């Protein structure tokens, strides 16, 4: 009873170190790292049995049901997503606040954030959550609009600690012109915001979808065909050029194209502040899973897929996301990018829609709506995969154990520490720093042990996910390690297959400005922004 | 085409002339509009032997979306037309002009500043990507950016049908001639320029073109 | 008290974290990190006053006077180098063991290491030191060559914990063929050794020196001219190709060429195990210093060709290999340090006097009329002193002046990666309770208005605490210096003073690097017999 919790006999993994040592936790925070800590000094003692202790994962790309229903109805609330996150070793999620176009003036974007904060305040939260802001309506022309937009970002930051802005170069109603992106970059750079881009050429996708439908090529598999990797490559290149002109740090979300990874690498080599996120599904899955008839997952081992269920022609919708899961031979480039520094972070792009109920507004079968002139075409299939729970274990197994990542230190860097640094949650989150870190920690099972753990799962199942979805894309696959303990702010919220709801105390997270998103102060011409 | 042929038929011509067609209004959506546009190119070819079409990715009233370009590429490929592009990112140019004018940076020299070589580089790259998806031979007009020449060279190395045109002024002139005081011309030997006539603040307009004459 | 040493009120920087916390030290090791530690629990308490605490620097490219005198006479013994290292925040140095060709059999390379360890065991050492092995004589043909060399490497590892091998693609008497390098790579890969290459095309250098001398172009400045960046680029490219064919992890030492950085980056992007080391002089100096904020203001350096135009031989102070490059190259070095191209930063510390002309360890050794030497660049001993200034120069010009992204990057390349790549991890390179040797540096506060009479404003020779009579960075402004250097729990340097009584450095046996295990990737179906 000097410390709430002591973790003994474990191996601490950080972004830069692996070593055997012990941890004391008290008042929600890491207090102490030492070789040995007297177990009489703690209220609760955990014997890690030689296993890795990692910081909690931070998943900065999670989509939850929100009041404006931008992505239509999604099955997971913040309650569900944080419960699922925690069962998979993720201890901080960042979801998305949709700009509300009905609200005007200086407080317009703060008010948009307020909708989500208020909605989630009534729910039981298993871990902390933050919010990104989604921007899709930019006032024109540029100069005349600058005063208000800048004033609007300040207010979203000052009131709610939102310090990142997400924009789209694709999707009808979300896609914005290069002109408008420049206007946004002007405001974000001035405010030290993290600028995030979904880089696909929207015009190309639109044209090719119409070309495919005209031929009757509407099955789920043609979603990938509608937007090949070169489309993501072009848009990324264009977005880099805009960021260079505007001297604005930029993060690319869910990157899955080799050509995009290439232009991203070249910019980074040049020293430009270009960051990138990728997702497990782009390393583990290929587009053959979207229709019937070693580096990643043996696709034949996945249950309830086009392989196992050839009769069900709509079952490919389970693996439909944006950007799409890529053809065979692309997935090696993803791991390579994770190891060689191209991918700063790894997120899940968690977005959940049911498959085994066909009725609800949050179903995949929402694509079938005869009245609304919808007949199951890939166009009308809600995009997304559940992934918040399996993100960490999939990297641990297929990344670390199977040799696709160089070390556990690289795993922690991309899954935990870099997400905290890039989204302004550092040092509070992302590491194991005495007197500084929120005690957000994961204790795994031992790897080399002959001991039996009846609670350690052999396979991924839907029940294991602890979510509100009725399917997981990785159903039936072998998983070689799982969180044994997930500790959130000093409390055990997950132990050996069980969620401990009484210890759920997650809160909205106000974030700071990232130190990685200060500008290089490098310019293409003599032009400088007025405020310089 | 008939408007131009008829106008020039009355003039004294010292040599032969042909015509390119300039396209800036494309019907949408693409599928519905296809047979007409293909039918219209055939008619321009059959009646007048016009076999090349020029499009702009910049300039208000001329700039066209990527969606529209793909529509045109669909028609030009089918008809064996020569497809020509002016590749500058129109949105970037527009935004940067407004930014410069707000600072009062309006002199002829700031024309170059409003559209640095990286803008031509981006647009060329985008146009190549469009051509690749559409398997359509493409020619880039008046190329003056190193970044554009690089992406054009990579495509040609891959064996893609990407052609390019440049102009003497991009080899011989640098943008110092656009404001008052090598492998090209000694700029001090040019007469009636900002160098010889520093008082005339508008004389830089003599060397204003698109894409601009580039830095040394 | 229960701890020997408590460091309070400081900011801990590691390769991945920056945070305010306190450290307890006991029995030569880090024992504890906590928010606050009761000062009554320690025998000695240091108030860091808001300053950064870094792990001690590890300099894995230091040349000291050795019995075989491969580099001729060098002015610094291991005593002098470690003294100088410590005054500049470096707490582990790795020097070079020269292969002794008079020894044969299974123990031949262990015996070569033994000569150095025995020589240095009589000296006062201010910090720990390890040894690389230098290889320049490889037996032929290959199949024998690779196979007796394997038994010899095992012996040097087992006897003395030598786990790295250095080879040259240039210099007469050191240069080896590609065929011989392949033989070595065969042996090093099999033994998990760290393989190091000096990559310059020796044939090109040789031909160009002869061409320059023929025209009488012999002054110090023509050393750079004799070996342009393209020569380092070609050799590095060749070395990578050899590494790829042999699936052998490879480290390039003192990289200074953009072309070499380019090919190194390409390989890393492909995922090949190619590592690189650069040096401060390649980021801070340009070749204009050899005759008469991103870089050092060259006009602020004292006792150079600018200040002393009459002294025609003073350019020799800045002669090294590879050469200091022309203006415009130095920005690509910082970029490489930031973007992941350079895994580590070393000094290439190699000291020869300038202000005495008579000794075998002078630069003026280039003037030997009776030995047909008349001051030609060819005959100038190559090297600069740099072991002391390495850390401060990176702190100032790197971190404070914005050329490096953060303190975390500084620590990564100066401390933690050198440990990892040369098998000294985790004993060395970080701040890990119950694991790390308590090798630590406490700097001065950056934003303070308080005055520190002991904090130097300029680099001088006296500050270096070495046996050389000059430093190339003489006279330049330096914005921070180690305030305390702690080696194995003991203060060996405090506020300008070396505390000799606390000198307890030892030879360091090293392990196999975890970074130097093979990728298991091949160009063809061929595999080594032992696979
Ligand atoms: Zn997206
Ligand atoms: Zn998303
Ligand atoms: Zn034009
Ligand atoms: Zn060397
Ligand atoms: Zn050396």
């Amino acid at each position: 009873p000097i410390y709430d919790l002591i973790i003994k006999n474990g191996i601490i993994c950080t972004a830069s170190d692996i070593y055997a040592a012990e941890i004391a936790v008290n008042n929600g925070k890491v207090q102490l790292i030492a070789a040995s800590i007297d177990p009489s000094l703690g209220s609760e003692v955990i014997d890690a049995e030689g296993a890795f202790i990692t910081p909690g994962g931070i998943d900065a790309h999670v989509h939850v049901d929100e009041p404006l229903k931008l992505l239509g109805d999604v099955v997971d609330t913040m309650e569900h997503a944080t419960r699922s996150a925690v069962a998979g070793g993720t201890t901080t999620v960042v979801a998305f606040s949709t700009q509300d176009v009905s609200k005007k003036g200086p407080s317009a974007l703060a008010e948009s954030v307020k909708l989500d904060v208020d909605e989630y305040s009534e729910q039981t939260l298993y871990c902390d959550y933050g919010l990104h802001l989604i921007l899709f309506q930019i006032e024109k022309p540029s100069v005349e609009a600058r005063e208000l937009l800048d004033v609007q970002l300040q207010a979203a930051y000052n009131d709610y600690g939102v310090s990142s802005v997400k924009m789209f170069m694709t999707y009808p109603g979300l896609q914005i012109s290069d002109y408008d992106i420049m206007s946004a970059m002007y405001a974000t750079r001035k405010n030290g915001f993290t600028t995030m881009l979904h880089a696909e050429n929207g015009d190309m996708v639109k044209w090719m979808i119409e070309a495919l439908e005209e031929q009757g090529l509407t099955d789920a598999y043609y979603h990938g065909v509608s937007r090949p990797s070169i489309v993501e490559g072009e848009a990324t290149n264009r977005a880099i050029t805009l960021a260079t002109t505007m001297d604005t740090p930029i993060l690319f979300v869910h990157v899955s194209s080799p050509q995009a990874a290439e232009v991203i690498k070249q910019a980074q080599t040049k020293g430009l502040k270009v960051y990138a996120e990728t997702c497990p599904q782009y390393a583990l899955l290929s587009d053959a899973i979207t229709r019937c008839h070693g580096v990643g997952i043996d696709l034949s081992s996945i249950s309830e897929s086009p392989f196992t269920n050839p009769d069900d022609r709509f079952i490919g919708s389970k693996y439909i996301c944006s950007p799409p899961i890529r053809p065979e031979g692309t997935q090696k480039s993803i791991w390579k990018g994770m190891n060689n520094g191209t991918f700063t972070i790894v997120g899940s792009d968690h977005c959940s829609y049911n498959y085994y109920e066909k009725t609800s507004t949050a179903s995949k079968h929402r694509a079938f709506d005869p009245e609304n002139n919808k007949n199951g075409e890939f166009r009308y299939i809600p995009n997304g995969l559940p992934g918040v729970c399996t993100r960490m274990p999939l990297l641990y197994d297929y990344g670390y154990l199977r040799g696709n990542l160089t070390s556990m230190m690289k795993l922690v860097e991309i899954q935990c520490t870099n997400p905290a640094k890039v989204y302004g949650m550092y040092p509070q989150k992302g590491s194991i720093l005495p007197g500084v870190s929120d005690a957000d920690l994961v204790i795994w099972y031992p790897d080399d042990s002959k001991k039996e753990y009846n609670s350690k799962p052999k396979l991924i199942t839907n029940k294991l996910m602890e979510h509100n979805c009725d399917y997981t894309p990785f159903e039936g696959i072998e998983i070689k390690n799982w969180p044994r303990y997930t500790i959130v702010k000093g409390k055990i919220v997950y132990k050996e297959g069980e969620i401990l709801k009484e210890n759920a105390d997650g809160k909205y997270l106000k974030r700071g400005k990232s130190f990685m998103c200060t500008p290089k102060n490098e310019w293409v011409t003599e032009w400088r922004p007025k405020y310089e």
